[PDB]
């Protein structure tokens, strides 16, 4: 393919992609294994928020009741959110908090979800939930300040058109828990950004009914949220994992243009939509998320998502994760951009690459994002989506970019089936579930994004970069000037060292 | 050629290689620069000691005069050698003291050698030489203890066979200095280990006439120390380098078995020998000490330079170095096995390959070392130094290895002149004297080993490697038993991820 | 009174104090929490091994089934230990393994123990119990290698004489298990040291039992185990307090003495006592833990426990601990030497100041011990353990110590109701549940130890320390050498220093 | 002396105290050990800019000439600065440049000053020097960008005024330089902020003439610059030490206030005046500078200091220095802040509890500052300074707070000559020149300021504070509301803890 890069853009790759990232329940936090993982990633990609379930539920031990007199009073504990929270800030980045699940002894009733057993049930009492949500809200303002706060969002529960998240499905209950939920928190403070459904995908007459029913009954409402998920639902499970086909890309970005028509329709047309779940699989133990393909499927995403929704998080940021047990070998199939012993993905390197694009949109199609710098250095992320099976699949894409700077360095890194990938090499190994520390540091050394460099001459202003992509690669190319100071080493003669010219 | 590596081995591969390294003068381990650098060798390479000049020169500042009532008394400072050797036990490596040079004010003349000026005059007096040496041997022993510095070595002087080194090269005096340091060592503590003559190539009579001045006169020695290199003397220089031809490695193992047959024809025919400095070419501005030839070239070294020498110590750690001014560029010639920033130069990843070997020396030529670890498996060290001119020049070599495991992890790292090299990717960022720290990390993800992993099964307990090293390539390869869990995974289908088989 | 030192000590005090430490449970060692607890108690006490419940209980995730070929088989997931023993070993420190809970899919009955629901039934089916015991232990020596897991003890489940811990306290069933277990890990290796009845007080009758249990089967027991408190059961509950009466430390020592001359009288006399649980009380939200009182009752403990067992182990290192659901407030009651945000409790500096002790026990008494370390120099630690409610009651106590000397350096450190103690502290600044950044490094601050030093001049070889000790005030007293290199400082006159005399 | 404290205050306390400090010569910066004692010191107090020498000198080794054909050609090394001033942005810190001293290879002449030998003669060529400012500012901004390199300042040399400092203090030949210097500056990018003529006291007339010279030659000047010391000329000399009375605090502030007279009285009356060296001694081997004294002496500089000039530069933040060779003892005089070993002296306790300050001034007065922050806390730095010889001489202040807030939590730290004082402990364990690192950790343990905190009721909507200050104390001092939390704590009862009421 020939793609001729202009010099200018009119427009602006925004930074919508890695506005916010998932992560297992937010009591998962708590892991030193999770905080390296988080570190690894705020430090190789700036994720500004995070988002997880949990917040409410018993690990994280806010919602309790506690016998004093002989009545069962509320109390709240915040020793572990405020380790978590601060864990958070101190690595820049905020919680998009997510009010979930039901503490148990505010529990209508049994219901759980995951192996930790998160209560799906409505609360007994919306007036003691209310009082939850105050006192939260609330608890953030104290130890982070109104200012900070302000900055975060709150999402209202969490898939609530599904059965397994909350009891029946009920819309209406719902929009009842949304209402508390969302009054509870303006009455806090009315600058603080609350909302919801944060359904699933199948269901999107509950974004226009949430709206509608936000609008009838004067709710506040300051983004709608939304998951987003291209995995069918398994053909085969083993005891361990799901194995679920996928929908192309495309089939999600249509997911968050509908949603965005959806909005624009809606009483409240001006409304952020976050995507505060996405991945290709929902189930935590589909190896698909170990695997260069979701690197690969991933980029396209984050190329484009931000045309249609004003964040877009990928489930998750880390492995470290448990709504399916502890995961029973180190590549397993989670979520997570890092893998236990924070063994970097193939996707994370694709997030990795994404953040070397600069502001300035000179061409993005469906394969590859090529960008401009503000030091005029140029920065390209290309991938090879192939969900066929089949060896080779070689794509070459043929470059033509503008170039005045008579000298470029070409700096490449490659993620792909042979490079960035440990799973490769873990496979190697006998697939070991609990690896040495040995091993682990081999498949570190391995997860590296393979670098190629070269000085180029431009010739006729012009630079035609040949780029190679394999199956499933996603790549990131940078053209640098280069300022030769070779003139300034005078007598510099590499021929005067042995065996060189 | 085809090896086939035996099962078994009667000889054992010693660590002689890595029992000590050299650095640039102690005052520079003040620097964060070289601690970080000597962090990165202790953790990648395990050496015992350390060996640089400068100990007793003035920018550490042992030695001073200091009018006290009214008297030029002698003042031992050891505020930086306090610090500089704690630093080196933090980092497991002990001193392999240099006394040297001439504190300016114990200097008998003004001759200095260079860019810091050590002084290389005899003591204006060898009473108050003495006594700084019981001084500091002494300060030592309190500050760590008679345990401790006793595992220490301490060598006179340096070079004293080089005019440069030593005024008039004076064979006697330096005799002279070698017995009044001996015996100030051994007043102190009879089993501190003291030795000599320290002296560069080209005059090895000073080995026999030293240990017969020490026979005749009796004076304590437990070592005999020696440098070795294989470059002539400068033939082009810049501003900048000195460039050097090199004699081919066999000149240096020649040079280390020759002074051993001199040591064995003396009166202490059973003193161990340390070569205290080696490399390619004795100059800080050979750009050869950047280069893939430079590791290809000295693991030959490292291979058998423990048949004839007890210790040779690779000058040096680090391109923390001043001898010939502050480094003028990135790469610029430097002794170090790293580079400022800490970039792994190929001689690095040199001595790290032959830090994964074992005990079991199963086969060794001139090109390879293979060895069994204690667990069983593999690791053989490849090089190809080419020393001419020219592009190509590869070596296959062809490895028959037994064992009766079934499955085979093989790990491969190369280094060569693409590969683990940020000196040829310096070079196409246009020789950046001063690198932003941008191009320093592109130069550090350059500078790591090109990983290769496969897993084979062994048909007739026989793993058969067909390697092939490019032009001063040195290569690691492991083979570890691949005890293989796959089994385990019931169900475990690749065949049911998009795009896997 | 009057203490006159002995210059000599017949007796070594000895590391048993040091020997082991507590912990909750495993899963909480994943906790960054918990490990930051843990550098800082291995970095000022250096305890080489640690005792916690809950490796075999599901969060920490070992035992699942895992349908199999149409059966329920074991799967041993270590992912968890592995990080947990993996960073247990990164700091120095071995398990005391304590084979609990009962895995849930292990169990036999629904009884649990604690907030994070232990199972404390017998296993279903003993032959899988043996199973989960060889699998463990043979992981542990598969990743760790046999020599290190040889170090390692290994105590059969946790107060099996407790209703709570075990279903019906059931003794015969608890001896099975042992059996079962002592013999499994037998089977594996020899030389695992295991043991048992890991009985709290109460009923030492179950010692006596065990033990001619073990002699009659033939049971293998390397070493007795078994818990010491001396709180009696809680007279006040609050929502989040048990409040409780303590017996004074004779009454622990007792304990200890009762149980070694149980062991003498035994089949196995010569066999180990671990006192693997001791502390005041045994309750996780006792405030006493926090308070100086604390501190100044185990010190004793320190002081004399060793006479009696070879171990004792102090129940918690860390406030990280949920038996008792999380942490309510900073100050909660929890057993920990270390309270949350690595504030150091008073007990913690009992320990501090027993590592700082000398082999030689010149001294002991009820109230202090006094040591000559091996560079000459004198550690007491004295405690004024005062269990009477009110203020005042101060102990004055005459040291009468020889130096071999004549200038001497005094470091006193204490820990009491004023200084090293954050609990008072913390009372102050509204008894905050979830304190800001800012309050909790006052509290740090707070929780270090008042220092005071001084140089004196011994009279006739002799120091004479007049020590006040506040009420439960535990003291640290170092007399060092003074090597004075004052009079090297020639004209040195502090006097011509702007107000110095 | 009583102080009814206003609840608010019109003017605010300007940060201009802890704009900028000094430092050893920029090549020091390169030592491990200065970067720990900067670290420390932007940890807690938080410096924008440092200021100090050698930029030019030849250990940081910017200007060589470099035989190239038969010329000596200039050739400018980046390697050092660059890691300098990185190490400085990372530590947010941002170099108040200095043109000096003359590189060897430029100078004129001989005349060098200091241990290190910066050479203090004029360029050889001022078309030279002129080019080395080019170059070295363009290398600035090339490397940071100009953006960063426009907020940095630039002296040009130091004290010309001095013959030590500058050949001949030849008044003209400064004129020359700064004019070279500063159209060399502005040539570069013209709002780069030059500034001079860096004056020690004793010759004010200079920054008249200076003045005058820039405003008749057209010359750009954006601040003058000077230093200001207090202490006289010594009294006694030893060979480590020079002792030397101190002129008060006010006749520095008074210095302060008569150059910002003189600058008004000039042709450019609204220039900047930066305090580029303040401390109380003049030499860097006076031991004033390690004592309480000092601190006390330089709070009412903190204080007041900003009232007068822009900022004003404590000389030096540490003990790294080499300007009277290499520290002979730990305790030696030197100006730093921070001792070597990290260990903080009185001095930097003072700018510690001056960056507790708010900025809103409730009141002042010369021996306290008293201010409010944004959450409404008050903090006070107090200090009692006393120059006289003598025991005892305490001071009693007692502020009178207005607070509404029902109760306080007051948390005071005192450095005097007994607490935060690591020179008085120093002194006891006999002035160890090299002291062990026991030594060092009791040192530092011992110079931690006392902490002392209270819970204060209000009284009258008052809280009425007695502050006794001791001979030469800085103490801080912060009164908060407390939020009491006690009441949720339903049936808590220290009473029910053995010992506790
Ligand atoms: O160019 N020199 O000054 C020089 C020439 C030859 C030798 N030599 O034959 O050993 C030499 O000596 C040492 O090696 C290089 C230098 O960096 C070391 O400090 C010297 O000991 C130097
Ligand atoms: O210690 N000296 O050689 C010296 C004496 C007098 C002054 N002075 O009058 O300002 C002085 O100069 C400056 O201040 C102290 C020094 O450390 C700085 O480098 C100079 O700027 C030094």
């Amino acid at each position: 393919g020939v793609v001729n890069v202009p010099s200018n853009g009119r427009e602006k790759f925004k930074k919508n992609w890695k506005f916010c990232v998932g992560t297992g329940r937010l009591g998962l936090a708590l892991q030193k294994e999770y905080l390296d993982h988080l570190k690894l990633v705020q430090e190789k990609i700036g994720f500004r928020y995070i988002r997880g379930h949990g917040l409410l539920s018993d690990d994280v031990g806010i919602y309790r009741e506690v016998e004093i007199d002989g009545e069962m009073k509320p109390f709240y504990n915040f020793t572990y959110i405020d380790r978590i929270v601060d864990s958070y800030l101190a690595l820049n980045i905020r919680p998009f908090i997510e009010f979930g699940f039901m503490p148990k002894a505010l529990a209508s009733g049994d219901q759980t979800v995951f192996y930790w057993k998160g209560n799906v049930t409505p609360p007994k009492d919306y007036n003691k939930w209310r009082d939850l949500i105050v006192a939260v809200v609330s608890h953030f303002i104290e130890r982070y300040g109104i200012e900070e706060v302000r900055t975060w969002l709150f999402e209202v529960w969490n898939a609530p058109n599904l059965v397994n998240f909350w009891k029946d499905a009920n819309k209406q209950e719902y929009f009842k828990l949304y209402e508390v939920t969302a009054r509870a928190v303006k009455s806090v403070d009315p600058h603080l950004q609350v909302g919801g459904p944060a359904i699933c995908g199948g269901s999107d007459e509950w974004i226009t009914d949430f709206l509608h029913f936000c609008a009838e009954r004067r709710v506040p409402v300051d983004f709608v949220s939304r998951h987003a998920y291209t995995s069918k639902a398994p053909h085969k499970k083993t005891f361990e994992y799901y194995y679920q086909e996928l929908e192309p890309p495309e089939d999600m970005l249509e997911q968050f243009k509908t949603v965005r028509a959806l909005i624009r329709q809606s009483p409240f047309p001006h409304l952020p939509l976050h995507i505060t779940e996405y991945n290709t699989s929902y189930s935590p133990i589909n190896p698909v998320h170990d695997t260069a393909l979701n690197a690969a499927y991933i980029a396209r995403i984050l190329s484009e998502g931000g045309d249609y929704v004003d964040s877009f998080s990928y489930w998750t940021f880390s492995d470290v994760f448990e709504e399916m047990d502890v995961p029973k070998a180190l590549f397993h199939g989670g979520f997570g951009l890092v893998a236990l012993h924070s063994i970097p993905k193939p996707t994370f390197h694709a997030f990795t690459f994404f953040n070397a694009l600069g502001d300035e949109l000179l061409y993005r199609d469906g394969e590859m994002i090529v960008t401009r710098r503000k030091d005029g250095s140029i920065a390209a992320v290309l991938w090879n989506l192939v969900m066929e099976k089949g060896e080779g699949l070689t794509k070459e894409v043929q470059l033509v970019i503008p170039v005045s700077e008579s000298a470029v360095f070409i700096k490449r890194q490659i993620v792909n089936e042979q490079y960035g990938n440990a799973w490769r090499v873990w496979k190697q190994m006998g697939r070991p579930r609990f690896p040495s520390r040995q091993a682990v540091e081999t498949l570190r050394q391995v997860a590296q994004p393979h670098v190629m460099t070269e000085q180029r001459r431009a010739t006729d202003g012009v630079i035609h970069l040949s780029i190679v992509l394999s199956k499933n690669e996603v790549t990131l190319i940078e053209i640098e000037q280069v300022r030769d100071e070779t003139s300034t080493y005078v007598g510099l003669d590499d021929g005067e060292i042995t065996s060189y010219s």
